[PDB]
């Protein structure tokens, strides 16, 4: 209950809900930039050059360690992409780890898609592992040069509180940010942060789906990604019984489609019209999976007012995918969420700050028998 890493709470901040951010100081003299934390990605890269959407920008003349590696690097992501070149520096996060480290940084050079106007970050900071990092696996990344250089423990945990703040706590876990207990989840292979989803229920009612379709190509959790991101199949039959579930009110199909929004006079939204979704996922022991339950407060996401008016604007955040599941902030808002690399396994918790009602809340609950849950991964 107590709390060493109080330095490290709330020190996540967001513009607009454009992307969770921490600050990170970079080169000699010093260079702080607000880093969009991202765990759907390895590599660390910063703005280098002027953007319209850049408040700031990494100049690398001004830094005395500042190392050249003369190499190109091209990142191409869901959304968007970008172009730099490699070099190492000093690098510090000033409310994180009482560290200093010489890690591998892209300097963004040009990019297209990529920065979010408003956002207020100017760089990415990559948290998976190398196997995924460009222009290959020998890119060191950022937190593999934490854990290889000092004493800091090969975990982290992430606290993503929606509507915008939150805590990275690096090294550890600080018990402040959740409540309940902590329900860990196998990390099924070290390149994205893959998992296993064994079953998946809204409003309690099983979507009967074959669980190899849950993760059809992978799962995995994205910190760097928005919604909560369903393959095909599995996008329509989730739709079809959420619709079912909230049948109380009807809704263009633009809207489940995130084409449409829908707005209601502020603080009469409707919540309770909505189901909740429950995720099941592998455990740490054979045959014992738990489950974790987001509400449409998670789901459906403001849409930056139109100039502090009397309209909350909603979009439906869930939406498909070809590459597999994509767990993103949907997901993350409703969970203090420990990323235990040490021990391959990623920790759910309810979170100390979700956003919720009187009536509901999320929750994480356990344990459930689920048999065959190996052969719900795809090969
Ligand atoms: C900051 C912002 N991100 C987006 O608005 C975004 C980024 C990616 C994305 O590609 N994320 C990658 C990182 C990235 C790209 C561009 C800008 C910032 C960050 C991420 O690496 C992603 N992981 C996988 C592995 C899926 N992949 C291939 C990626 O590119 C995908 C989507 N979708 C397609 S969506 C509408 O959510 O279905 C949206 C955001 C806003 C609020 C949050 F609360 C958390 C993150």
């Amino acid at each position: 209950r107590r709390g060493s890493f109080v330095e490290m709470v709330d020190n996540l901040r967001g513009k607009s809900g454009q992307g969770y951010y921490v600050e990170m100081t970079v080169g000699s003299p010093p260079q702080t930039l607000n880093i969009l934390v991202d765990t759907g990605s390895s590599n660390f890269a910063v703005g280098a050059a002027p953007h319209p959407f850049l408040h700031r920008y990494y100049q690398r003349q001004l830094s005395s360690t500042y190392r050249d590696l003369r190499k190109g690097v091209y990142v191409p992501y869901t959304q968007g992409a970008w172009a730099g070149e490699l070099g190492t520096d000093l690098v510090s996060i000033p409310h994180g780890p009482n560290v200093t480290v010489r890690a591998n940084i892209a300097a963004i050079t040009e990019s297209d898609k990529f920065f979010i106007n408003g956002s207020n970050w100017e760089g990415i900071l990559g948290l998976a592992y190398a196997e995924i990092a460009r222009p290959d696996d020998s890119l060191e990344p950022f937190f593999d040069s934490l854990v290889k250089q000092t004493h800091v423990p090969n975990l982290f945990s992430l606290q993503l509180c929606g509507a915008v703040g939150g805590s990275m706590i690096i090294g550890g876990i600080d018990h402040s940010l959740y409540t309940g207990s902590l329900w860990y989840t196998p990390i099924r292979r070290e390149w994205y942060y893959e998992v296993i989803i064994v079953r998946v229920e809204i409003n309690g009612q099983d979507l009967k789906m074959d669980c190899k379709e849950y993760n059809y190509d992978k799962s995995i959790v994205d910190s760097g990604t928005t919604n909560l991101r369903l393959p095909k199949k599995v996008f329509e039959a989730a739709v079809k019984s959420i619709k079912a579930a909230s049948s109380t009110e009807k809704f263009p199909d633009g809207f489940w489609l995130g084409e449409q929004l829908v707005c209601w006079q502020a603080g009469t939204t409707p919540w309770n019209i909505f189901p909740v979704i429950s995720l099941y996922l592998m455990g740490e022991v054979t045959n014992q999976s738990f489950r974790i339950t987001i509400l449409p407060q998670q789901y459906l996401r403001p849409v930056e007012d139109v100039a502090t008016s009397q309209d909350d604007c909603y979009k439906f955040a869930i939406s498909q995918s070809s590459t597999g599941t994509v767990m993103g902030a949907v997901i993350m808002e409703g969970f203090y969420v420990v990323f235990d690399r040490a021990r391959k396994r990623i920790g759910f918790a309810v979170s100390a700050c979700h956003v919720h009602d009187e009536f509901r809340t999320a929750a994480v609950e356990g344990p459930f028998v689920t048999l065959d849950m190996e052969d719900c991964g795809y090969n």
